[PDB]
């Protein structure tokens, strides 16, 4: 016997196109996230060329529109010149990206003076989020608060960052986070399997002690997003790799399994990857969408899943337990048993939805 | 110029059918629904008969599917003989309601082993509601954490109860509530207005010290919802007044009202009256639906709005800005200016779709 779930979301992806399409395009991508049970993706603006202007987020959406095989909506980014020149263009996004630590971006802003200005600038009612390890996050609430509106926390790793967090909850204060895969299923006891260039990430790993904090901290987790961050095994085995992970196909089966051990129930999946995700970021609805997963099905992940063009992934090995069987999008089969069904293009812009 | 919200839910009305139609019935108390920009409501189960088994459930969906102008779901209610007859309908049903206090009902439970046996055997995926007042709040917490499940807590009205609420989520235990108009808005102050039949409702009108706590703690707060609860004029005026207020057609109007003043913001408002709602009681979007408002309209409530039978208001005199002007129902327009515009029967059961 099936189940049948809504259309989830994934709130944080990176696609590549333009400019790392080796790595994988909106095409390859979206076609990771159906196979993954992901019918709508918000996607990150650190591409080339990035997107953190009306011009160039013109050329993605298009892009998008053409290659694209689920919904979608484009992050902008904050960049040290683009503040108080976005304003026409806001609605248009999903949201504004502050990266705020080194990660694999070129819009590392330099002051808290600029995170300012962009908190008082981008329109008031319309979602930010961060890139904010460690401090950061104190740092980043401390100038929402001054500037008296809310942030999203990006891939919160850390039990110092889930306790800050709950600490700034429970004064009140207008704080969500989502937390991906990785940081809930590998630690530091992966690095060696992993290898040094393969375990490259930010946040990077964490300890056992912060694993088990995210999991004890729950009630505080928004949403799961994938972080979704595909390079090639070439890149990721060179002299320089860049940090990320695929994670498209793997998030939801990891979760089920979660699911199938009694460490969280299907409710806390859907909250965070479908309820929580449409408040935040005003997503609608996805008419005639859903998504079918057998709950029995045990199986191993494999040393590369069959869509990201990343072509590994840091999963190879862990037995998992739960799969997605089919999944309908806007009333057209979208995927079944590891056939991708909608062509290039069937993907549309949610934000352009009434 | 207008804004366009989604379709707002109401999770907490009395519709009086069966049983008290002279205080309400489905399309009178849709149509107030619909004047106050509400889409969906869901429906308690203190009628006559009590929405308390099988064939009570039977004849309130079809009453409600024939008399109802906007969308619906109908709650069951706890009584001392039920626990462990309800599974094949639960799912039905918008959840189960517990009477847990003295007020409008029949349904009392007179042992905490009753409340118990119901959070025992109720489906766990499936939502509870309480009406718990005070001590009540916490009493319930304890049964939903001996029975290690969720519990929703209706109208809360205290400082003491919205600050058990916090401490209950600040240990991450899964609670969630919602706040009345009336709670926020009237206070002992207005009981020499209201007189001692007008103002007789549960829980009762705080002090200015618990609506400035319920404000303080909005954080806290997932829902709003009116308790709808009408009752004629003779009955409020008479010798045993009931307790209640009608609240469908002034409820919005009220908090637009304090969004105007800064009190809150429209997206405070959008999360209480659409997407929490949604995902506390996994209720599903309406197509082609959405309110009107004008944010600019001032005006002063009368002694009566035109729709809900009760005939009566204790907001009357109040100065309020705001105004819903249309409302679109799944494609059809509903109501414009004082008009209703579907007629008894177009409301479906939205437990009864895909
Ligand atoms: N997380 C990563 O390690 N890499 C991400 C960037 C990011 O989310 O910081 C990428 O775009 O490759
Ligand atoms: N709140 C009230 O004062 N009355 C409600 C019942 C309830 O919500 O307890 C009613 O049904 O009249
Ligand atoms: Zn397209
Ligand atoms: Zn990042
Ligand atoms: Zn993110
Ligand atoms: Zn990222
Ligand atoms: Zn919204
Ligand atoms: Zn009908
Ligand atoms: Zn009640
Ligand atoms: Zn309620
Ligand atoms: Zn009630
Ligand atoms: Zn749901």
């Amino acid at each position: 016997k099936l189940v049948r779930l809504p259309g989830l979301i994934d709130v944080h992806v990176h696609l590549r196109e333009p400019g790392g399409t080796h790595k994988e395009d909106f095409a390859s991508g979206t076609a990771a996230a159906l196979a993954g049970g992901i019918t709508m993706v918000c996607a990150m603006p650190n591409t080339r060329p990035p997107i953190i202007d009306a011009p160039a987020l013109a050329l993605a959406q298009k892009l998008a529109e053409a290659g694209a095989r689920c919904d979608f909506a484009l992050f902008l980014g904050a960049s040290s010149e683009n503040a108080g020149t976005l304003g026409t263009v806001a609605g248009s996004a999903a949201g504004l990206k502050l990266y705020l630590n080194e990660t694999f971006s070129e819009l590392r802003l330099d002051s808290v003076v600029q995170w300012m200005e962009h908190f008082e600038t981008w329109p008031s009612h319309l979602p930010i989020v961060a890139h904010a390890e460690q401090q950061t996050v104190a740092a980043v609430l401390m100038v929402a608060q001054l500037t008296q509106r809310s942030v999203h926390i990006c891939h919160v790793a850390r039990k110092e960052e889930i306790l800050l967090i709950k600490a700034a909850k429970a004064r009140g204060l207008p704080v969500t986070c989502e937390v991906a895969p990785h940081h809930l299923f590998l630690s530091h006891d992966d690095l060696e399997r992993l290898g040094p260039g393969k375990g490259e990430v930010r946040p990077e790993l964490g300890s056992r002690q912060d694993v088990e904090a995210l999991w004890e901290n729950m009630a505080v987790i928004d949403c799961f997003a994938s972080d979704h961050a595909p390079h090639t095994l070439e890149e990721k085995c060179g002299s320089r790799p860049p940090p990320g992970f695929p994670g498209l196909e793997t998030m939801l089966p990891l979760l089920l399994t979660a699911v199938s051990e009694g460490r969280l129930s299907l409710d806390d999946l859907l909250q965070r990857l479908h309820h929580n995700p449409r408040r935040i970021f005003h997503l609608p609805p996805q008419e005639d969408t859903y998504v079918e997963v057998d709950l029995e099905h045990e199986w191993t992940i494999p040393s590369h899943m069959p869509f990201s063009k990343a072509h590994w992934t840091p999963f190879e090995g862990q037995k998992v337990k739960g799969t997605v069987r089919r999944v309908v999008l806007r009333g057209e089969v979208a995927y079944i048993d590891g056939q991708v069904l909608v062509p290039p293009g069937y993907g549309q812009d949610v934000q352009k939805w009434p």
